[PDB]
């Protein structure tokens, strides 16, 4: 019924789904950015291809979504608003975070495109569909495909689709890759980073950054696990780290969440402002999954076969989703706009008692305070 509910569902039942595949290993990806690919292919599916996508990414109550509200697309500043809105203002240029997104279709040159789709996605998403030729130049496709993700995430996202997996049979690929860089409101100085263990079950060393402030912190005893909230600058978004208590207990808390949990766990009365010692650790995250395996074994099937029935894109018989890839990357780092000085650092040092040491594998929400929605969600094991 709203973005922060709908889009932590879905996280959640995506990373039920990566957890399958994905033991041991680093996770992250960007649920809003999912979300978003797929109500673009949603505005010209029909029937079950309908169907199954707004069962699995709920689209069903959500704001602008919906029977007649879609049908206006290509005018009115409504359609998929709960979704745009957040998106709009994620990507627009700022002084305290950098949000790239290059997420886009890629249909077979050959397929006639519908012409009130192409006045659809040209209205309400940026990068949206574009012909291409895979049935006799698929490396030279690819080549034009990787490059574009490539020069639109910095540099950052590189060969996105592997090769071999874009053919002469090649009908569309959707490529959606996500960059992400915020400054903490209350940085970490550099001075204060030290390599420490991280005990991965055994142990490695990892850069940890290190500082003393009032941050709001949660303590589930009953649930052997703490939460710390680290905003970031300009006070939209936020970064939650769930911390087991025990190195072995990531398990038990992976089990447990959703999104009742969460917020039952993060409510104004559970988080409380204290003065802590935070230890945790410089990452570069980043991660590529296939969609197509994803979405399906979630419940989005037809889409991906000849059974296909996008039919509000093309009129071309076999036009569905050949592949699909999601990449998400995000460095955490010490970065910030304030810092406590040197003197009051030094009072705190042996006064405060308190800490909260990710030293061990956690869990970790970015999230857009607004909405409540969430940004990126992931796994960290080894930093
Ligand atoms: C991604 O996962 C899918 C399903 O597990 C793999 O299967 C492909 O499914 C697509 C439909 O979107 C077909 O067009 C391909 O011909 C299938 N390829 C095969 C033989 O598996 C798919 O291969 C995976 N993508 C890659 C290259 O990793």
């Amino acid at each position: 019924g709203s973005i922060g509910a709908a889009s932590m569902e879905f996280c959640f039942d995506v990373f039920k789904e990566l957890k399958v595949h994905h033991a041991n290993e680093n996770i992250f990806y960007c649920p809003i950015a999912i979300m978003s690919a797929l109500a673009m292919v949603y505005l010209g599916a029909k029937d079950s291809t309908r169907t199954q996508i707004n069962k699995v990414v709920r689209f069903d109550k959500l704001p602008g979504f919906g029977d007649s509200i879609e049908a206006q697309c290509g005018t009115s500043v409504n359609v998929h608003s709960s979704l745009r809105d957040i998106l709009n203002q994620i990507t627009k240029p700022n002084d305290v975070y950098s949000f790239s997104l290059a997420s886009r279709l890629y249909a077979e040159e050959r397929y006639p495109i519908l012409p009130e789709y192409l006045q659809c996605v040209k209205e309400l998403y940026r990068g949206g569909l574009e012909p291409i030729n895979f049935q006799t130049a698929a490396d030279q496709a690819r080549e034009l495909i990787n490059s574009w993700v490539e020069s639109q995430t910095n540099g950052i996202i590189r060969n996105v689709l592997q090769p071999x997996s874009v053919d002469s049979q090649t009908a569309m690929v959707l490529v959606n890759a996500i960059v992400f860089k915020g400054l903490w409101e209350k940085a970490f100085k550099d001075e204060d980073t030290q390599a420490m263990p991280f005990r991965v079950t055994e142990s490695k060393p990892v850069q940890m950054m290190y500082q003393i402030g009032l941050f709001r912190v949660a303590s589930m005893a009953s649930e052997k696990m703490k939460i710390l909230e680290l905003p970031f600058a300009x006070g939209t978004m936020s970064m939650l780290v769930l911390l087991p208590d025990e190195v072995s207990g990531l398990e038990q808390l992976e089990s447990i969440i959703n999104f009742e949990k969460l917020t039952e766990w993060t409510s104004s009365n559970v988080m409380e402002e204290r003065k802590i010692k935070v230890y945790l650790p410089r990452m570069k995250m980043e991660e590529k999954y296939n969609l197509t395996s994803v979405l399906m074994a979630m419940g989005i099937t037809d889409v991906f076969s000849s059974s296909a029935n996008l039919s509000g894109i093309s009129s071309a018989e076999x036009l569905k989703i050949s592949q699909a890839v999601h990449a998400a990357h995000a460095e955490i780092n010490e970065a910030g706009r304030e810092v406590v000085g040197s003197a009051e650092a030094g009072v705190d040092a042996a006064s405060v008692s308190e800490e909260f040491r990710a030293d061990h594998p956690f869990l970790f929400c970015i999230k857009h305070i607004a909405t409540n929605a969430v940004l990126f969600f992931g796994r960290c094991v080894s930093p």
